[PDB]
């Protein structure tokens, strides 16, 4: 047992030279092994991954932790996320730390530690994530990431170079004798030993410019004279709406002349090319895509969005999958003969303007990779990103797929919009992202949470923030909403409470100015700040765990705790709306019982209903008075 | 003949097709061979170098050009850098530029392009640099570089991993038949043959932390064990003045408790620890500091300031060269026997506290690291840095074995005090830093430059900024400053004028944060910029070569060529300073002739005698009336 196999190892190296930095925060209570200077501690590692390895299967039973906890449970069902607390995290970065203890971070340094985060270091912070109530940790791509086009030193997760293979730098070489599909498998074991559930985050229909796929599969991608490559941009048409064309749109989109120079750009694949040619390099060592320019003089397109006049920049370090072997039906008859397959905002959106012909080797390749992690290491649901995208009978065969091994899986949605909740269902999935985060951290706009989780027909992560969003502790009155808005959303009806890497230590600094950002978000570090103006997604970043917000941190143990006391009366309680203009406000009331959830976002103070009551810490009086941007869970 | 060699490449490899991406300013006025699409102008990398190097070599004339200019003009004086107008260039930075033509910079592109600076690149900006006027050209180091203890994702220049080899980064793979020294040598053949001077830049007192010399003299370093690295850091004694302690002061140094505990972290040499252990290590694959810590646990330590209670941080890139085999002289009656060589601010400055020992073969190897350059490749000067260190018998051997080789040879000396020239004279040296940035960029402090350097005894790099200041466009009223700074300073006795790179379009971010500079000159660019935040001396830089300040490079260009057309008088007519509060001027008179510097720097308007007049452009009146902030040349 992989587990077991490494802690065996790490007492085999145990020496107790400390001289491997970690912040204090990561060493757990029983742990005492440890030198303290400058405000950072100091460890064998060896002794730290033996003790903690320990810790955790001391509390193992004698059953086979690989599968799905589901299958140990006995689940039939995805319900069990309906009672989970979710902490989202990109291991890179959450596991990050300078183990010099000294000087500047760096990806390896001389005394042989990998200072990025690893597999192994993700598994010594178990003990962490289980003391903030979480019992799922939902992982962003972790997958084989590409190095080209990278927009900083650090690739997107999303620029998937392998769907099938883990990246190669979640290794730790401290775990030498092991390989990296074994340190995962060996994580994956841990969080299930402490009940704690594995989500991962697949994206079918994108791949790097230089996926490993192109060597065997050619012809899964679009091509690109390489001359074209400097002004290639999605064809505006102004006078036309900023969005998806719809059909009668097509054909004047294809009559316009940028449009036709762009259908011009493309070309076939190199195998079709030259087929001894690709032969050749096919079989050569090197970046396949470099072979490939150098060789045919033609390149994998960059992506962008499938609105037309999208201001958004061009997607250069992915480009997309070839979902189907004709071109779009609805626009063939505006085509001229020959065309080579291309990019355009149809063909983007093969789940509107599908061909005839669907790409079923591709198709099944893509339904394979998350049944292929189920089984290897049994992680137990999945986020599935631009699923708007893929065509019904695809997305269908990838849910069938996973549902078949394990009907207990739980897919997640990447749906902002909680409108289209009842579409998602539709669809198949279990859960939907939504977006309250934007809502929550607006006192303007926090009251119409209520209504708009009441309505829901699946259950949604409750965020005040996201890996794309801005940081909670950088919003409007940002001192009292960083504990006022968790508070108001983590109690929401159908709510899957949302805990964000840096979150618990009210980190400022964004990881990706993605959704809802302002690029002056940049610079909300100190320029004496070594991480200063970096962003997580694109370069190596390390959370402020040296200097965290202890106010925060406490606050939300007590949140996720006092809210799983309460959990029965969230999930079968009957609920009421009651909120006003200046009082956010709810209640749930179960067997003559009720609580009430209140937020005060008004300008003058108010006053509600006593009882016990709780906003941090519990009191008892009749009447409360809540001033401006407080809070508090009444009981009566 | 290499840059005949390189030429015919170019010829052979051209093609035609125009994929390589240079900003408009890179292209030269004969070259017609591009497409200009979105500002910036494509070609075909083999096209502009044929049509450059071909530019260049017309001119040559039928002498071997790979040696000194002074040799070709049979100098025996250093005389001629009186003359010249030196640009100051840290190539990896002013040849970078993103070739693709579209997305983000890459050290290392798909196309097969070299995105950083090369000095193929550095060759092809010849004409530009012509352009400017000067005919000498200054690089900071570009010896081979640690990649180890790196404050970015570039190493700083000065991390010196091998003196007597060229970084192999500043090859360009679009010569892959060519070697980095090959191309180099062509570099000064190009400059020799436009009668271009190369000044290059040695730091012999440091070294890098993993220096390439440890393998064959391990004992040439300091050492440390491992388990002391995280808290190495200079013991201070705050009681005592922030300085360079005297012999006085080291008595009390010594007997400190913390200044005990600082010795005892260091060891002997691995070749002393363990003989056998070391050769072993000493011929194994991987770099040769990670074995050393690895098999030995001990490690060379970080260099830190020579003045006690710096502020400063410890320079963990760089280590320092054991100069002595004994300890310091004065300070052995303070050892305890058997002390292994230590590091301490008198250690590190040789000059005051010497040995009786001296390291014979280090120091032969140092004085033969600028002749290995004068022979190689005929470079035609050098700036020595940290010569403030080396004891006096080191550094006149250094100066004589290049003055023996070529007498007409400048040593530059890095010495900020304008007031230790005549020491800096008395060193062996021909030309001094100074600091006039500092005062030029001040209304408040530039009048007191025209004495600061009429009584100078070595002539000085006249500078607004350098690598190591604020850019002086981002100075107090910048718009008026970067036009009055330059025109006062480059007009002054003893001046070479200096122009640093990216001064010449305007270039705002600084390069670096070394002297006289604020952290939150980390953000003058725009959030949305994507070199925002970054230090072009630890991380990839782009200069704005695509926006910029054409007013300034215009104003740059006619201001040297003005200056030169006056040299006659600023070398060798008499100098008058009639600077008042309000108005900072001078005047040179030679052969009954006269001109007058003028730079109004009051509140209020002054006038002045007329005559020919040039502010940027010629006029001509009788009186000359300046506004707050402007200046005039004045010809009587
Ligand atoms: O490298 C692809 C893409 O990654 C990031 O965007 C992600 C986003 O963070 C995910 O939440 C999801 O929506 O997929 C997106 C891309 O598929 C970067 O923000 C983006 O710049 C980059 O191109
Ligand atoms: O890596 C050494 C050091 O380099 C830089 O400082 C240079 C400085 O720029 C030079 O002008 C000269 O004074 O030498 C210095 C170091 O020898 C960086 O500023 C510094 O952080 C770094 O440690
Ligand atoms: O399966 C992908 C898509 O299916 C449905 O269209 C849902 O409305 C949407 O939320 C989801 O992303
Ligand atoms: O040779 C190194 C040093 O020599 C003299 O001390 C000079 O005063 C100083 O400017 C120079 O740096």
């Amino acid at each position: 047992m992989l587990l077991r196999e490494i802690n065996r190892y790490c007492k085999e190296k145990a020496t107790g030279k400390r001289i491997y930095a970690v912040p204090k925060l990561w060493i757990p209570g029983f742990f005492k092994k440890f030198d303290e200077k400058s405000g950072r501690c100091f460890v064998d590692p060896y002794e730290l991954g033996a003790e903690i390895t320990d810790w955790i299967l001391n509390q193992s039973r004698e059953w086979d932790y690989s599968q799905p906890l589901s299958f140990l449970k006995g689940e039939k069902t995805p319900d069990w996320i309906k009672r989970s607390v979710v902490y989202g995290s990109l291991p890179r970065t959450t596991a990050a730390y300078n183990h010099k203890g000294s000087g500047y971070y760096e990806e390896n340094d001389v005394l042989g530690f990998r200072e990025a985060g690893t597999f192994f270091k993700m598994m010594l912070l178990l003990p962490f994530v289980k003391s903030l109530g979480a019992d799922a940790i939902y992982l962003l791509p972790v997958s084989r990431m590409s190095d080209l086009f990278k927009k900083g030193d650090a690739p997107s997760p999303y620029s998937v170079k392998n769907p099938m293979e883990l990246d190669e730098r979640y290794h730790d070489p401290l775990l030498e004798p092991f390989k990296v599909d074994e340190e995962f498998k060996a994580f994956v074991e841990a969080c299930h030993i402490l009940g704690i559930r594995v989500i991962l985050d697949f994206i079918p229909r994108t791949a790097a410019r230089d996926s490993d796929l192109i060597r065997e599969h050619p012809d899964w991608f679009y091509w690109i004279k390489v001359e074209e490559l400097a002004d290639y941009t999605p064809p505006r048409a102004e006078e036309l709406p900023f969005k998806v064309p719809d059909e009668d749109e097509l054909e004047i989109i294809y009559n316009k002349e940028n449009v036709k120079r762009h259908l011009k750009k493309f070309t076939l694949p190199p195998n079709l090319i030259d087929p001894q040619k690709w032969e050749k390099i096919k079989r050569e060592e090197g970046n396949i895509l470099e072979l490939i320019v150098k060789e045919f003089g033609i390149i994998t397109p960059p992506g962008f969005s499938d609105l037309i006049n999208d201001p958004q920049p061009t997607w250069d370090d992915v480009t997309f999958l070839r979902l189907y072997l004709d071109h779009p039906e609805a626009s063939k008859r505006f085509l001229d003969p020959n065309q080579p397959p291309y990019v355009l905002y149809d063909v983007i959106k093969a789940s509107k303007f599908p061909g005839k012909e669907p790409n079923r080797e591709l198709w099944e390749y893509l339904a394979g990779v998350i049944p292929h992690y189920q089984k290897k290491y049994g992680i137990d649901g999945a986020r599935l990103d631009m699923g708007h995208a893929l065509p019904k009978e695809l997305l269908d065969l990838i849910i069938k797929n996973v549902k078949e091994y394990d009907p207990a899986f739980v897919m997640i949605a990447e749906e902002l919009d909680m409108e289209k909740d009842k579409a998602s269902k539709e669809a198949g999935y279990d859960v939907i992202l939504g977006s309250s985060w934007y809502f929550a951290g607006r006192v303007e706009e926090i009251g119409k949470l209520p209504d708009i989780a009441e309505e829901l027909v699946l259950p949604f992560l409750a965020s005040v923030e996201t890996p794309d969003t801005p940081r909670i502790a950088t919003r409007k009155y940002a001192s009292k909403m960083k504990k006022l808005a968790p508070f108001v959303t983590y109690f929401l009806p159908n709510s899957i409470p949302y805990v964000n890497t840096g979150q618990e230590i009210g980190e400022k600094q964004p990881m990706n100015l993605g959704l809802d950002t302002d690029p002056n978000l940049r610079k909300v570090l100190s320029p004496t700040d070594e991480f200063f103006g970096k962003l997580a997604f694109f370069d190596h970043y390390v959370l402020h765990w040296d200097s965290p917000d202890r106010g925060v941190l406490n606050f939300i143990k007590k949140l996720i705790k006092v809210r799983h006391e309460f959990l029965d009366f969230v999930l079968n309680g009957k609920f009421e709306n009651l909120t006003t203009k200046d009082l956010v406000m709810y209640s749930y009331e179960k067997n003559g019982q009720k609580i009430v959830i209140a937020a005060n976002v008004g300008k003058e103070p108010k006053e509600i209903t006593g009882g016990r009551v709780w906003n941090g810490k519990w009191s008892d009086e009749e009447k409360v008075v809540l001033k401006p941007l407080e809070f508090a869970l009444v009981v009566q």
